[PDB]
């Protein structure tokens, strides 16, 4: 699951994987996370 730390890194996120790049170097590339469970913390709520 992707957690992201504010609405403007999310909307990065989305962006990135439109041309199929994968989720760890658009995790790097916008500070968002990729962690192994669902639920994601409050400090990357977005």
């Amino acid at each position: 699951t992707t957690c992201c730390p504010s609405i403007v890194a999310r909307s990065n996120f989305n962006v990135c994987r439109l041309p199929g790049t994968p989720e760890a170097i658009c995790a790097t590339y916008t500070g968002c996370i990729i962690i192994p469970g669902a639920t994601c913390p409050g400090d990357y709520a977005n």
